[PDB]
């Protein structure tokens, strides 16, 4: 069973299962693959459609007429198998050119570039009919102190963003950005480092209600971060505009392991979130099958994806509807934590001597959590042991 | 050389100097401290004021009467010594009732008591001239995945900080709310993990310009994180209230050693950043001189705070004032990453095809940016071997 | 189901459960519990048996009479529930006279009194009849870089071992020693902070074949590091004398959760190796139940780590007897592995033309390895998804 | 200045001011570069020597006759200038043939290749004058699992270096190995993460004497670990054959910043130990000048490299030189850690009263260790202050 399907709105960017398997230590493994074939195995898995980044589609110095080409290519693999483009982005970390960074690069002539290397993908994101729009900054940082005043570097990021805004309402475009943190890599130090630091820097954008976040599993996890946490605070405010899958085995490189794998538990609670949010998003995956892989290994790990997210999904659920789980919730005071602390006025609180004068601290403090018990009872259902 | 005064304002917390001693794995190898012996001996090295825990200054469970009694000590004592308070905080984490948390404890009635708490230490606060009131929720947070619901966790968080906001200015006070990042110890993962999150929480609070953040350097390294770009997110939007300085040596438990002590190059780097912005706060000290050392060892410690700080801004300086080193800059364009990049208008750089058409991608590449020979400056200066 | 029992072998430390929940940010949140009252509460449970640090059993500084009053409280509960003593540590980490080691430490009147203290608990664990031994050096380290010379320590640290090992031998003791590596906690660095430092120092003693180690999976993972790799390496040198089982969620702190919380994976993986390897050590697990739990939640707490380890048995038992999975193996080529690579010797590999001239590395290069479809198995067994 | 000269002996690989620049996300910014250009180079800014990758000086797929050329105008070069090539490591990781491994991996027939590759750079190491071979497994180790049995993969590992070690012998060379440890990446774990793991290994090799470590300062700050510490035990064992001296900016992908750069301290601690020590090796570089920096930028990135040694020998000599730490050493006990704890035997430790019953170990509690006062003048020392 565990067989998804387009219902399950599950995508891949075609980098992933499209990754020739070339790391620092070595070079390609598997040939490149031609995004046709990706959107038709990806849709015969169960897949609901496709991620890209411009260079993705289209080769970097492709003509007009070539470009032309490749959407058209692009566009009858998309008919035909019926698979969409929720999400597209922009590739400005590959070239030379942004090797000290895009929208934040020191010299004002590759910023420029950036803008309007992006500007021409959003309106190709458009015609397929993509509504998120991410934006990863890979190259914006720096390795050493004085290479970037990241004051004056925040500065050139909202000038460029703010532009970026002011584009899709001058074209009236149906179009959002989701900005994606990432702590490390490829540079010493990434500006807007964690899921916190995307949503702070969104809050001084001109347009904010235009902005998300587009957390990656392995990135937040590359700070020793909690994921699930991370990805609560995007939902209490309501920027997880979408979302990366994938899977991290500590800190160290990004190992982009398939969703599932690393944290297996942080996965669990993720789904749990996520399911219980009702977060009507893509199941979006960002993830590389190991170098190690052929062909054939890469269609296993992009169906293990999916796989394992439909089974967390389904022991996630037994965990929440279940009796004896719900009355353990009840005896952790889950309850009492969505229960508002003083919608009684503050003028009540401070008079009412039940809060301070009154209040047995030490019978509080014997009262055990239960936390323990909870815990073991979602373990028993991520195993299926109940 | 290097001997700091009041006019560097240095501050210590109470509980820095008068650590006992007591780690995860062993008792207290120092006696503990009395306020009036920190005060006298800080202000012999030089410090600037300090800064409490309710519980630092006046014992739990005491009466008005003990109470009045303590305060009046230690007043008596900074007036003789001429110190200041410019920093109080309070202490919702060592008492067995906070287990679970403060301001998001699953229990209400925790809750409630935690707002008492804080309101009796910020008439304090406010009655000995302190401005700054430091909220560090150490035990918001968790060790399992359904023993909290962050979502939760957040509305209760935002609750606790607007009642309190509503406190101060019922009460007119003239006093500001700078909230601590953490991102685990002694919970499991911390609410509000770093800079970033502890910013975007703010901006979502009832009246943010009430409420800013204290970073640690200790903090934001037990993520890995650079903590001078944090730091200069928090001043690019204008939200760093308060700051404890320390030491850090990567991903570990907190260690608190002295500044300058960890990453050396980070508190340089932090230096330079502080003092070329002309950030008027206080430079704070929250460290913990190391259990081997007696009570001399921990007045060498402190003067190592300050010491060390002192000698990195000097550096800093005269790394700045070097124009060797302005050139570099220039070779390396931090010119250009301060000019806007597009101040003319988003329609303008549409039609630029210097920033694109005829873009000369290959030659921008093969620009060196001169990064590493201005790095290498940079470590000459820190290191005064130029 | 999944019920313990003796014939399992679990056993625990009497500080685990009996751990109060006093961090170094916090006071205890329970009542010390007594050692008898343990070793009931565990024998209910199923365990095996249970180890102890001579603190734990014997008040620190305990004359002859006193000292042998409480052996005979404890022994009468072991007769009466048939709880075995396994193992015996001593405590050279919590008395302030330590805060700079213990064998280590740079005061030689101090390490002598360490040996000392070690070997009296020594006659007492063969008193009781634990045949081994752990060592746990805590405080073996330092914050600071001239503060410990590690060349010296090491030296110091031999002598130490050597001295104990040539005690139990004039005594004519049955009893091994089983060295604990640590990277950080209490000390900034531990000497010997992995299980590979620990081996090989021990091939500098005196008497090798004596010492062994007894690593911890939280320990390991403070580290980013594979456990189950580690224990291998343990194995394949025959080296393995205990083990300490318990859960970690990334580097930081040492948390001690219970076993199978934290990284799941890595403990399904270690349960794994242990078990097809045969190993025939205590399953002992080296935990605290989180200090928010009452004594019930303390006991939930234990009980989960045999189960966990239970459910991970089945787990990695119907994984290897799976013959879709032995199919895997064999596709990803496992039993290649466990073949010699050159069992005909040197000369004939060095004549060999299909291992240089004729050996066809593209074809080869292009051999899927088959490692996902292999783990995703692996996925799907230890979620009973199969 | 700081000049540094042939008599200080410092070497870098050929891969490593000829690093075209490519990384995970990003193409290069730098041609490739003539390795008698980088002599050249290099001998001109006071280096001693050189080390190659067998693939660095002949390219992949190269014949015996255009093999001959390349080493033939090598060799000139180094006539010319009088470097040497102190040491020759083989690459094992860039072809995709080694994506699962070189000595371990799971094909025979990849093994055995493996091998003979090895064998046939050894042959010429010894006619370039090489004294000592690195062997670096950086794709030794595995992202799952199933599918590496360590106890297996050793146990090839074993028999690879047991074969190498049996030829040099049967050659009558002269040459040792130095096996290099490394945590991750490209691997998801790799066998022997450390100094440690790789002692421990060698011990269990048939010839030992022939085998030491090659330890990076990255690489076991990839594991939080400290550097200067895992040296010491390398030469407390007699077993630092070779070292690769850089930076690292915390836990994170292998940076292989130039040395001096990401833990500063870190880099004073590690001269200040092979300085005292006396260790003979070459300080040999083995970093990778950033991808932001021209050709320019290299050289000056590399003459960082030997700066930032030569400033460090300085202070620490300073450091150790200095008539007030000597007496801070004394009174932190140095000299104590350098005495036998039991000099007098066993027995009369047995039987010392002052050891134990007698001991007053309050008082000795309460004597500090004035490590602190040492750490600042070691700090001062570092920073040109005192
Ligand atoms: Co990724
Ligand atoms: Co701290
Ligand atoms: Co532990
Ligand atoms: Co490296
Ligand atoms: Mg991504
Ligand atoms: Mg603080
Ligand atoms: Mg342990
Ligand atoms: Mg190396």
């Amino acid at each position: 069973n565990y067989q998804p399907t387009p219902e399950d709105r599950f995508t891949f960017g075609l980098w992933t299962v499209g990754w020739q398997g070339r790391d620092p230590f070595g070079d390609a493994t598997r040939p490149a693959l031609d995004p046709v074939e990706a959107v038709q195995r990806l849709a015969e898995l169960g897949a609901y459609g496709v991620t890209f980044h411009d260079d993705d589609l289209i080769p970097f110095g492709a003509s007009d007429t070539e470009r032309e080409a490749h959407v058209k290519r692009f566009r009858q693999a998309l008919d035909a198998t019926g698979m969409t483009v929720p999400m597209a982005t922009t590739n400005l970390f590959t070239h030379p050119v942004f090797k000290d960074g895009a929208f934040t690069a020191n010299d004002r002539d590759v910023r420029r570039y950036a803008l309007r290397k992006t500007i021409r993908n959003i309106d190709l994101a458009v015609e397929l009919g993509a509504k998120v729009y991410v934006a990863w900054g890979g190259r914006e940082g720096a390795e050493s102190g004085a290479a970037k005043d990241v004051r004056a570097a925040l500065d050139r990021m909202k000038e460029a963003f703010d532009l970026l805004g002011e584009y899709v309402t001058s074209q009236g475009y149906d179009i959002r950005f989701a900005i994606e943190p990432k702590p490390n890599e490829p540079r010493g130090d990434i500006l807007l480092p964690t899921i916190g630091h995307a949503l702070a820097f969104i809050e001084r954008l001109e347009r904010p209600e235009l902005y998300g976040v587009n957390p990656e599993v392995a990135h937040e996890q590359m700070a020793g971060l909690n994921f699930p946490h991370g990805i609560a605070q995007a939902l209490w405010a309501g920027k997880l505009f979408h979302i990366d899958l994938n899977g991290q085995s500590g800190i160290k490189y990004d190992q982009d392991l398939r969703f599932g794998a690393g944290d297996l538990r942080a996965a669990f609670w993720l789904v749990d979130l996520l399911e219980s949010a009702g977060w009507e998003g893509p199941r979006h995956f960002d993830f590389k099958p190991p170098r190690t892989e052929d062909i054939d290994g890469v269609w296993a790990s992009a169906a293990g994806c999916m796989r394992n997210y439909l089974i967390l999904k389904e022991r996630a659920a037994a965990f929440r509807a279940d009796p004896e789980v719900q009355e353990a919730l009840r005896a952790a005071r889950l309850d009492q934590l969505a229960e508002p602390t003083a919608a009684d006025g503050l003028q009540a609180l401070l008079a009412d001597r039940t809060a301070y004068e009154d209040f047995d601290v030490d019978a509080a403090a014997a009262r055990g959590m239960a936390f323990e018990r909870l815990d073991q009872l979602a373990m028993d259902h991520l195993l299926g042991a109940r």
